[PDB]
C-alpha cells in the first residue's frame, strides 16, 4: 500500500474458549544483512579431539522465524493456568504475518555512522512448504521469538550440514547444494507485508498428568492372586510353590513392564560428594554413526533422570537450561547456581530409573552340579507389553520436531520432548535484497560492492491449541503449580530493576494426577 | 417391585450361531459388610525381605464383580468345542444383570445368632465407565464368577495401591484417595434389579492355533538359494563362498527372525535332577522400579517356556494354577502333584525357548593378527522384522487387561495373556447400605454403631463372542483336545464322592495347525 | 491513508442545547520514549521518615491521555454559564481521537543533534477497557491536558505500585507484574488516526447550589412545637418539663442530623495569628493500614473546612492548589501568596465544621449522690437519618474517581470531589514502536541499541454533559460568579506578557441556593 499508512497491529493475547485456547503474539525483529549477500561453503574438521565434530556445508544470506519454544506462545500465568487444569494439548494451527517492514540504509563516511531509511528496498520472504531444504529448526537451537513480548530480537542466519567425506572437512560427491534464491519468494517493500497459515496433522496430545499409582502394583492389596510361584527346591530338588499373597508386590505376576532403559551415569546436585575432578566427555554415552563417537542427551525416552526426593541426576538424561540468555559462543563454566535442571521425577512409577542397572537374568543352566546364577543389565530396549511416558514439555522448551523422511521409523517421539511431525510448521526465510553500489563500468564479474542495510519490522504468530479437560474423581486436593517463594528480593517472570527478564525455575507440565 | 414377585430368571448356556457363541452364566453370591463400612488406609512396609513389597493405600466397604476367567463363561465341554474347531475368537459385547437381591440383618444376642431378612435395606451398585478409579480387576486376582454353576461365592473387598514414598509405607503429596460414594449409585431393595451393558472395542483375534512349520525353515527343501555365502579364506586371506544348498537350514538367508527374549532358569518337573535345597527368589529375573527390585513372571510375551517332549521349564515364563482355590493367606510348600503347570511347546517353532542363550555375536574385529570371536547373548529385544505368538489362553486363565494410560506403549498384549484393552469392562461395584443401630442422643461425631447385615441374590453375564472359522487344507488327522484317561478314580471336571469339582489339567487354546 | 493528508481537525467549541452541553477540545502532546523502551522494577524504602512511603512497582515505557479534570474541558467563561444558572450536571458520554501523529527520529553525532522526521515509524495505542490494568488516572496527578488551549504538553509515564513486603522495598509472592504488550493495540504511522467512544453509567448530578436553610431550623419560628423538654428537676428529684416554643432552635426536637465528622486542626489565613515554628507531619490525621501511619487529606466528605467571614481553615480537609504549574520533584516551601486554596463554607448549614468538637454526650449515670456529667467528642460517623453535601468541584479539579473493586464500600463519592464510577473512562495508552539501531551479527540477547525518537500528534476529547436547570422562586437577586477585580494589572484567566497563562482563583460551584 503505502509509506504513510501501517500495514497491520499488534496482538498478544489468549483466549479460552472451552476445548479450545488461542494464542497470539507479536514482536519486533530485526534482520541484518548476513555474509554480504553471498552463499559460502563452511565447514570444519576434528575440533576438541573428536571427530564427530567434522562437517561440511554451507552458510546462506538468508535468516528464519523460528517460533518452537513454548515461551514464544504461553505467558508464565497462561501456562500455569493449563497445567493446574488440563491432562493434555495438542497444536491445531498456525497462522503467521510479517508486517511493517522498515529497511535501513546505513553509512559510515568519515567515522559518522548515519542510518537513514530506504523506501525503495525490498525485503524477499519464502516458506518452504514441501519441506525441500534441510529443515533445522527443530534441533534446540537459538534464536525464537522471545519469550518477554516487548524484547527485539535478531534473526538467525540460515546454514545446514550436507555430508562430509570420512570424518573429515571434505564434501563427498552426494553432497548438496541448495541455493534458496532458487524458490518463488515475495518481495516487500515498506508498505507491504506476508501472511501464511497451517494446519498441524492430527497427533496424540501431550500427556501432562503423572501416574498415582506404580506400573508393579497395580493388583488389589487385600486379594491373593490365583497363580502361584515357584519358590526353591527341597533336599532331594523337587520343585515347591507358595502361593502369591495379598500386597506382596515383590512377587505377583505382572502384566505390563516399565519403558526401555540405557545406564546413564548419575551426579549429585547441591549437598552430595561427588568424584573430584572428573571430566565427563570421556564417560559419556554415545552412539557411533559413520565412524565416529556422538554424545546423544537426552538419551531416548522410557527413563527418569530423578528420584523424587534425591538429589541425585542422571545430567544426560536432562534438559538443562540457562537461567538467562547467553551470547554466541560463550566458553564459560557455569555453575548448577546458573542453571534451570529439568527434572522427570513424576514419572518415576513407571520409568526406570537411568542411573541404576535395569534389572537381572539368568546366566546359567542348573544342575545337581551347578547353582543358580544371574547377571545384571544395564541397557534394555523395548519389549511387547512395554509401558513408559514420554518426556515432558517445558515452558522454556521446545514445541515439535520434525521426523525424518527414511521411510523406517519407531514411535515417532523425539528426545527433546514435543510432537513429533511428519509435515512440520514450514520454514520462513527472509533476507535482504541486495542493492548495488555505484558501479560505472561494465564487467562479467558479479558486482560484489552493495549499499550496507538492515530490516526490521513486527512477526505476529498466531496458534490454536486443542485441550483434554481433566476429568478426576480424586477427593483430596492436587498439588498445583504455585508461585511459591520464601522472602522474594524481585518477582519472578517479570523484569528486575535493570530491565531484564528473570524466570528461576523451568516449568513442566504434570501436576495433575490419574490413576494407572 | 415387590417383595414376593423375583426380579429375573437363571440363565446359563451357550448358543452357537456359526460365526459367533453367546455364554450366559448365572450364578449366587454373597457379600459381607466390609470394613463395618468404613475406609481404612492400609499400608506396609518391607516385608520377606524386600521393599518392592511396601506400600500405602486403601481398604474400602465395597465389593465387586469381577467375571475375568474364562471358566466363567466356559463349561469344559464348551471350551473344548472352541479349541478343536475354531482358528481364533474375540469378545464382543457383555452384558451383566442383578437380580433376586435379599438383605439379611444377624443379631447374636446371647450367643443365639439369628439371621432374620430386612425387606427395608438396600445395597449400592454402580459401574465405573469413565475408568475415574484404579482399576483392579485384569491382575490375576481371586473372586471371579466361579468355574462350577452351583457354587455360591462371596465378592471380594474394593481396595488399591496409591503411590508410596521412597519404598516405605508412608503417602506422598501425590498419593490420591478415591471415594467411592462420590459416584452416583443405584439403591436396591429386595424388589430391585440392576442391569449393564457394554461392547468391545474391535480386537485382534487370539490366535488358537500352532504353527505347522519352523520359522526358519520356510524355503522349498528342494531347490538352492540364488544367494551366497561366506564360507572362509585361503591361505592368503582372500575371502571364499559358497552356494547355499537346497534343504541347509543352518545357512540359508533368512527374512524373519524369531520373537524377544529374556533368558529364564529351567527347572525339571518329574523325572529330572535339580539343584538340591536352593532358595529361588535370590537369582530370578527382575526389573528395577522407583529403587526396588520386582520379579515379573511370566516374563514378556515371544518365548516359549518349554521344548516338546522335554521336562525343563523355564517357571518363571510359566502360568502356574492350583487344581482347587484355597484359603487367603495360605503359607503352605505345594508340590508338582497340586499344580497345573502350562507349557508353550506348541510355539516353539516361532518363540525362542527360555531357558537357552538366544543366540551369538561378534565381539571384535579380525586382522592377520586376531582370530575371529564371538559372544553369547542372554537377552534380545525387539529388531525390525520380528514374529513372535502371545502367550495362549487357558480355561483358567484371564479374559482382559487394562492397559495402562500414559501415553505410550508398545504392543499392548499382556503377559498373562488375553485381551489388551484400552476401555475394558468397567467395574461393578456393589455394597450393603449401613444401616443404624439404636442412636438416642445428639452428637455431631458420626455413627458408630451399625445393625450388622449381608446380602445375597443372583449375577448373570451374557458375553457374545466372534469366531473366526477354521478353513484348513491339511489332509492327514489334526491333535484334537480329547478326554483321554488311563482308568480313571473320578470323572474329570465333574463334582467327587464330596461334591468338590475336580479339575486335573489346564486347557489351553492351541489344537489345529497351520502352515507359517 | 498517507503522508501529505491530515488525518484529522481541530474542535474547540462548546455546545448548549438546553439540557445538555457538549465540550470539545484539541490539544497537542508530545510523547518521549520512556525508559529506553524498557520495563523496570521500580522501587523504595523508608523516605522522610516515614515507611508508609515504602513501595514496589514498575515503570513501563508507555504514556497515557489523561482528561480528568474540569479545565480540559471548561473554558473559565463556560464555567461560569454553567455555575451561575443550573442545580446540577452529570457527564454522559466521551469520544475520544488522536490524529495527525508524527515520528521524530533524533540524531546527535558530533553535537550537532539533528532532528527529522521518520515516515514509516509507528506508535501503538490502546485502551484498557475491562480494566484489567492498575487505573491510575483518577488519583489528583499531573499530565492531564492543559487548561488553556494552545498549550503544548508531554504525556506522562505510567507507572504503578503493586504489594510491598512489610513496609519495605521488597516484594511478596502477590505483587504482580503486568506487561502492557500483552495487550492488542494499533498500531498508527504518520497517516492513520485512532478514534474511541464511551458513555458514562447513570450517576446523581452533582450538586451546584448551596442550602439556604441551617438544618437545625427547619421548624417555622411562627409556632410552638407541640413537643415538650426535661428541663430539669425539683428539690425533691421530680422531674420538670417545658414547652418547646417557637424559634428556639437551640431545643427543638430535630428530625435530621449533620453528616460525619473527624476533628482536623484549624490554621489562621492572613491575618491570624498561628503558633510559630511548627512541623505539621507530626500532629496530622491519621489512619494505619498494613502497619503503616498515612495522612489523609483532604478527609471523607460531610465537613466543612472553612466557616464563612472568618480566616481559620482546616487545612487538610482542603484541596490546595498551585496558581500555576511546577516543575517535576520540587522541594521549594510555597506561602500563602502562590496558593488557590479552596473554601467549603457554603455547606455550612449542613457540614459540621472541621476544627470544632462536633458536640457532646452523657458519661455518667446520675443519682442522688452524682451530677450529671458530659464530654465532648472529636469524632463521629455516620448515624441513620444523617444529611451532608458532598464536596465541591472546581474548575482546576478532578472530574471523575474509579470506586476500588473489592465487594464492599459505603456511599462511593470521592474525597477529593467528583462522580466516583464502577467503570470509568478507560485508560489510553500510548508509546513509540521501538526501532534497532545497526545490528550486524546474531545474539540470543534482547537487543539493546535503539534509535531515539519521540512522537507528537493532536488528541481532541468530546464530552456530553446532562444539566438539571435551576428552579427558583426566590425573589430578591442570587450570588454569582463574576469577574470583579479591584485595580487589575492583568486580566485573570488570560495570558500575561511573557504568554503564560494566569489564573488567581478557584472557582467552585455554588452560587445558587435553595431551601432545604
Amino acid at each position: 500500500d503505502g509509506v504513510g499508512n501501517a500495514s497491520g497491529d499488534w496482538h498478544c493475547d489468549s483466549t479460552w474458549m472451552g476445548d479450545r485456547v488461542v494464542t497470539k503474539s507479536t514482536r519486533t525483529w530485526v534482520l541484518p544483512s548476513y555474509n554480504n549477500h553471498q552463499y559460502r561453503e563452511i565447514k570444519s574438521g576434528s575440533v576438541d579431539g573428536s571427530n564427530a565434530n567434522a562437517y561440511f556445508g554451507y552458510s546462506t544470506p538468508w535468516g528464519y522465524f523460528d517460533f518452537n519454544r513454548f515461551h514464544s506462545h504461553w505467558s508464565p500465568r497462561d501456562w500455569q493456568r493449563l497445567i493446574n487444569n488440563y491432562w493434555g494439548f495438542r497444536p491445531r494451527s498456525l497462522r503467521v504475518k510479517i508486517f511493517n517492514i522498515q529497511v535501513k540504509e546505513v553509512t559510515v563516511q568519515d567515522s559518522t555512522t548515519t542510518i537513514a531509511n530506504n523506501l525503495t528496498s525490498t525485503v524477499q520472504v519464502f516458506t518452504d512448504d514441501d519441506y525441500q531444504l534441510p529443515y533445522v529448526v527443530g534441533n534446540g537451537t537459538e534464536g525464537c521469538l522471545p519469550a518477554f513480548p516487548p524484547q527485539v530480537f535478531t534473526l538467525p542466519q540460515y546454514g545446514y550440514a550436507t555430508l562430509n567425506r570420512d570424518n573429515t572437512e571434505n564434501p563427498t560427491e552426494r553432497s548438496s547444494f541448495f541455493c534458496l534464491e532458487y524458490f518463488p519468494s515475495k518481495m516487500l517493500r515498506t508498505g507491504n507485508n506476508f501472511e501464511f497459515t497451517y494446519n498441524f496433522e492430527e497427533v496424540p496430545f501431550h500427556s501432562s498428568f503423572a501416574p498415582s499409582q506404580n506400573l508393579f502394583k497395580l493388583a488389589n492389596p487385600l486379594v491373593d492372586q490365583y497363580l502361584y510361584r515357584f519358590v526353591s527346591t527341597n533336599n532331594t530338588g523337587g520343585v515347591q510353590f507358595n502361593k502369591n499373597l495379598a500386597g506382596r508386590y515383590a512377587n505377583t505376576y505382572k502384566n505390563w513392564f516399565p519403558g526401555p532403559m540405557g545406564r546413564t551415569q548419575g551426579w549429585n546436585l547441591g549437598s552430595g560428594v561427588n568424584r573430584a575432578s572428573v571430566s565427563a566427555f570421556a564417560t559419556t554415552n554415545r552412539m557411533e554413526l559413520e565412524g565416529a563417537s556422538y554424545q546423544v542427551p537426552p538419551q531416548p525416552n522410557g527413563m527418569t533422570n530423578n528420584l523424587q526426593g534425591s538429589n541425585t541426576y542422571a545430567l544426560e538424561n536432562t534438559m538443562i537450561f540457562n537461567s538467562q540468555p547467553a551470547n554466541p559462543g560463550t566458553t564459560a563454566t557455569y555453575l548448577e547456581g546458573n542453571m534451570l535442571i529439568t527434572s522427570e521425577s513424576e514419572t518415576q512409577p513407571v520409568n526406570r530409573v537411568a542411573y541404576n542397572v535395569g534389572g537381572q537374568m539368568a546366566t546359567n543352566n542348573q544342575s545337581s552340579t551347578t547353582a543358580p546364577a544371574t547377571g545384571t543389565y544395564n541397557l534394555q530396549e523395548i519389549v511387547p507389553g512395554s509401558v513408559w511416558m514420554e518426556r515432558d514439555v517445558y515452558l522454556q522448551g521446545p514445541i515439535w520436531a520434525k521426523i525424518p523422511e527414511t521411510g523406517a521409523h519407531f514411535h515417532p517421539s523425539p528426545a527433546m520432548g514435543g510432537f513429533g511431525l511428519k509435515h512440520p510448521p514450514p520454514m520462513m526465510l527472509i533476507k535482504n535484497t541486495p542493492v548495488p553500489g555505484n558501479i560505472t563500468s561494465f564487467s562479467d564479474v558479479p558486482v560484489s560492492s552493495f549499499i550496507t542495510q538492515y530490516s526490521t519490522g513486527q512477526v505476529t504468530v498466531e496458534m490454536e491449541w486443542e485441550l483434554k479437560k481433566e476429568n478426576s474423581k480424586r477427593w483430596n486436593p492436587e498439588i498445583q503449580y504455585t508461585n511459591n517463594y520464601n522472602d522474594p528480593q524481585f518477582v519472578d517472570f517479570a523484569p528486575d530493576s535493570t530491565g531484564e527478564y528473570r524466570t528461576t525455575r523451568p516449568i513442566g507440565t504434570r501436576y495433575l494426577t490419574r490413576p494407572l
